[PDB]
């Protein structure tokens, strides 16, 4: 009847982004879930405690739970836990699955915050973090110790856009009985679902593409099994780092357009990468959709639908040229941190060294987050900025 | 030219305006989205610099609402815009500002039901004569204009029959006869049709529908062609206390950024659904401005840019019983409910849901038949949407 | 049992402010009502249309309806309708109950907006508005015509704080079969409930005291009968001027503290009025709690609990002195419009004439909205401002 | 001195600080409440003026959150404050920043259950030794300090037994032995007790409870006595990603304005309820710091300003069965649920609701008995509250 999914059918991809994890409010029929902006939940009696499923919003909240169900469906997981930020999701992984004496392999071109929270904080608990090059899966295979509990990949990596072969790394981790965690923030599940490729856990900064509007901060942990999910949920309650109901409402809203947003962003990004690869003031361009991409074979194997909204490039002249460019990049570009949004964002990490170069972050390196503006405004602005470099 | 400046002498392209129009980073903090001014009153520096920072009281104007207004005026091509609590409040403010006892007002006879009602049931008690006519032929409008006519109120496409009105032709008639042309282009969106570009004097929008597009907020907008019209609307909005709230304006500032890609996806889905329905052996008629049998095809091709919209309609064979049974059996992802324009596909019967206070005889005279079904297409996978309709039609 | 009011008992005053019109969410037990930030409501079938009570948020919304039930209980009415602003509530009254040829009596010292929306707008529909002095009920009795449909009182009046004898005016209106509408925004229902005194309709700007935090705009119409309530509700749907769910949530929150807020504000106001009445630069002080108040007998008859947070005074020296004072009133005072808030507000209407004087608004007249700051900071600041006058 | 300025050389009085602390009218518009910065990232003018307007990314700092932080630091009497998603996140950030393998940490054995758990169940796996002792006698703390002790974590009053700890005496001991004194004064609020005034090094607050006081938001705060401590907390908050959101900070900026009058009303109600319970023939024991039989009366009178708080506890005669029956029969306006501090009066059994993972033997050793009932008093009419309790007690 009306209001039911037909039994035995599974919604197709875009339908899940619109409707996944949500049904009309049973009480009123409201098409969107109400915002449970409240801390505590009244119990019918001492015996029917938790009979309606909730007690305290630090532990679980109905709006947050609806978003978690949607995210788990989109990523292909058993369940998801939502957090105040992406960093909270990551540090909850490190907190739950590592103890003194354990070993953790982390991609050496990881997002800066992940790298720092490993080196500067968790390492003081006598946890051994080792940073290696994930572009070759045999590097991971050869670096796993008996003490290794977690292999933490990221693909594409921030900011260099290196790819990690998630299926091969997952095979390696399964054989060694090690947890494979994948940060696929830059990919989004519309381009790559690491759980489909054998990862044990996915970490998402929902701040970036899930939101996509520069509106909220948020994080998510999607677990492949009930055992892992239960561990994450328990520790989230202890750490007090759950997402708020209002943030979950915003993200429930913005996730509905993730497919059409990422399609537009990636079409723009392809055109911008093609323009930059012919510009005489540009030394190198990094985009998984152009022929110069070093890991083109893996990109064709691992990416679905698109090649994403992120790109990078190196301006000729080094740091001084990159600075001149950044200082003269006009609207509609925004000069700032973050990525994944409707508003195109550009930044030069160097201005905002030996180890920097060891990563791949060269002096004139520019990270570009492509939005959904008209691509001719974006290209015209980059062309003008380059004329000052 | 430095970071934070636009290139001088360039007009930003359309999609850029949807993302950035009316909005710059916060001067104080650089926040990429301007903050929500969730506050009622504004402190003044002194008596002599009263209103020197531009604001006094949020019923009169609010900074978040004003940012949204500048963006909407830019998108619709107007001098200025006023934002309201609902689309109906926008419409009522136009009737309140531009009509007085003794005046005559031509309204499309297939107007959105609420417009028809607030005219017939409320403003008519002030001895304003509302005449409801067929706007499909602009000469009907020309020769229905009496010397008391002050306002011509068109809608295109019409809710729910999707009749079109030739906005450019009607505006030429209205300028010749010195009458105000107001056009409700809620169903079109400015991505498909901008009445101000076609000579209308005022545009009214229910931002509830496509501007929002997420079933999240209520809102309305009036976009005025001139400063004289805009100032009248603004003054009366302050008197009637029906301004939009800062929080609603923040939501709409956010959702408007994706209006082009949303409407493109909705319209692509709607074309495929209308083709599917037009071949279906249990469907009597299909109405969609983009299918080749559309009766006003030539006007649609003249007046619609990019797309033919997310709205369609159809009649199921068998009359009322079959339409009711089809409604009761349409599965998810469809939603059975009122409203339209949203990411979530919606289906309804205008006979019960919206045009219920229109007596059946007039209901039919309009075009709202027994088996008539209004469809608002969202952005789900079109194959899920068609699967659901095909199941419901097989049950009908 | 737990979760039930005991049958046959009525909650006392302050309990209604905390809990009136609201019960824990039946679905989850959430102690606060969820925010129904949604426009439309899914229907079970064509036959069970409106079976769950909602269809479209312009017509009715669950959060708004909870607030309406609370407000109706607090004011002692059959029902309430909530609006985007106080002015929307007022203009809905004028729209619903007046037609060409009708006559409307309005207090001549009404809030400026009410006066203007009558004179400048509704008068163009051939509605005859007559402004008279409501301090004497026999003025109302003698001014009622056969065409009179509405008598619109306000007590205390903005800004002069004149009182209207609501019970006597109601008796007069009942005998003439005329609708008595009362704007009791300045009083709040904690000090005066016009429905208890025989008024037919109450109008509230919830912006002022119901909110009390300078946070939201809002309005309410509380009707004494189902017939009146139904008329107001129908026209609200036509006018499209309903309150939003988010605003209703804020007001559901802030109404809980209205009694303790108004108690503190009124204690401060009494002390400030006593200070000003001894200051040599102050010509007159207007406060219903000091002995100089002209309508002291009516204030003692008509006011409950307190004498309110509003006061007024005239500085010696006229307009120039008032301006000097306003320009030198220090924090914690705020120089701005509105009233009723935690933050003390001061304004001089003259700077921000014959008819002005006809009202009672003299040149050096200052309207003071007392907040909940420490009264010694407030008095010290007024003393300093006066030293510049 | 002009409008918008404070009088120079005057310290604003306490209630004024609750209304206005940390907040001035918006410089750009004069908005009396500063807007909600609902945005993630902040645009920079150039490379060389990076962070010149003070913000870059909302995980690190946000303008609305920073306004709330300045207000909280002013109210609690600290150098600075950091705001967090929850009280538990504040507490966990303190344990994460100031403890390392091999360190010893003295915690009150009647600490709030979540604190006890995150110590025992999580941080202990890093080879941090948490020792749980009786803080009612400060010499217990003095002689329990081992040379590995880095942190002494007190709570007063304790959740749920309402035991007090002599904050000034414990701080003197901690300064003599060069150990960090952290105090959770959630149950007290700064209106009743400011641990930083009494020599504590750090205060931790669950703003969820009384700062909010309306059951609306979750939140936490860490208030630091010095710049060195504050900078450590701020740095680690950015690493752990547990900052408060702008919307929650806006809500708390609003609710904090009424904290004094709320706590005054709650505390007046609570005194009357505790007196009523102490005379009731079906009540075994009543615990409230303001009734004359309170065991730590002298410390309460030394350490509590204005009030003795909204929290009380009692045991019903008959043990577990009678307590359960009383719970199942307490009517509205009471609410049966977790949490505390709110306008809405709340009642619960810590045995099931909060301290359930504490085994019964330890449960009793603490003071959490079978018939033990924790009561959070709101601002309803006290006669309705007493009526409800009297009915429930008659059913017990
Ligand atoms: C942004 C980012 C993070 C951190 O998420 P936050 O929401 O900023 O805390 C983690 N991983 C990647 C790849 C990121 O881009
Ligand atoms: C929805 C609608 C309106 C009324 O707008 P509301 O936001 O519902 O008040 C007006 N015109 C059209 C064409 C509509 O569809
Ligand atoms: C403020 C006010 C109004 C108008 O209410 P708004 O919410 O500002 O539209 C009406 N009556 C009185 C007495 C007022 O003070
Ligand atoms: C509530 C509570 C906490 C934990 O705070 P949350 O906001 O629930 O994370 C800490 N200490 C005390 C005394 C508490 O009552």
């Amino acid at each position: 009847k009306a209001g039911d999914w037909l039994p035995g059918f599974t919604p197709r991809e875009e339908t899940v982004y619109v409707h996944g994890g949500v049904e009309p409010d049973p009480l009123t029929g409201a098409i969107l879930p109400p915002i449970y902006q409240n801390t505590t939940f009244v119990q019918e009696s001492v015996e029917n405690y938790l009979s309606k499923g909730f007690s305290y919003s630090r532990t679980s909240n109905p709006t947050v739970l609806s978003l978690e169900k949607k995210i788990a469906e989109i990523e292909g997981g058993f369940g998801a836990c939502c957090f105040a930020t992406g960093m909270a999701a990551t540090v909850t992984i490190f907190s739950a699955f590592l103890a003194p004496g354990d070993h953790c392999l982390v991609t050496n071109c990881s997002y800066g915050g992940t790298n720092r929270c490993a080196r500067l904080h968790f390492s003081k608990y006598n946890i051994d973090f080792e940073f290696i090059d994930f572009r070759d899966p045999t590097n991971v295979e050869k670096a796993i110790r008996p003490q290794t509990k977690v292999v933490f990949s990221e693909s594409p990596c921030n900011p260099t856009l290196y790819l990690a072969d998630i299926e091969a790394i997952s095979q390696i981790c399964k054989e060694k009985k090690v947890l494979h965690v994948c940060d696929s923030t830059f990919a989004t599940p519309y381009m790559m679902r690491p759980l489909d490729l054998g990862a044990d856990i996915v970490v998402q900064s929902t701040t970036k593409y899930y939101d996509g509007h520069n509106c909220t901060l948020g994080g998510a942990v999607i677990s492949s099994t009930k055992e892992i999910h239960d561990k994450v949920f328990f520790l989230r309650n202890v750490m007090g780092n759950i997402m708020s109901a209002q943030t979950a409402f915003y993200t429930l809203l913005t996730l509905k357009t993730l497919p059409i947003r990422v399609e537009k962003q990636s079409a723009n990004a392809q055109k911008i990468a093609e323009f930059l690869s012919k510009h005489h003031k540009v030394e190198h361009v990094i985009y998984p959709g152009i022929p110069s991409f070093p890991q083109k074979e893996l990109a064709l194997k691992q990416h679905k639908n698109v090649h994403g909204g992120m790109l990078a490039f190196e301006v000729k002249g080094g740091t001084e040229a990159g600075i001149r460019m950044m200082n003269h990049v006009p609207r509609p570009w925004s000069l700032c941190e973050s990525l994944g949004a409707c508003e195109s964002i550009i930044t030069c990490p160097a201005v905002f060294r030996e180890d920097r170069l060891k990563v791949g972050i060269t002096d004139g390196f520019i990270r570009v987050s492509v939005g959904i503006e008209d691509v001719n405004d974006l290209i015209d602005g980059l062309d003008y900025a380059l004329s000052k470099a």
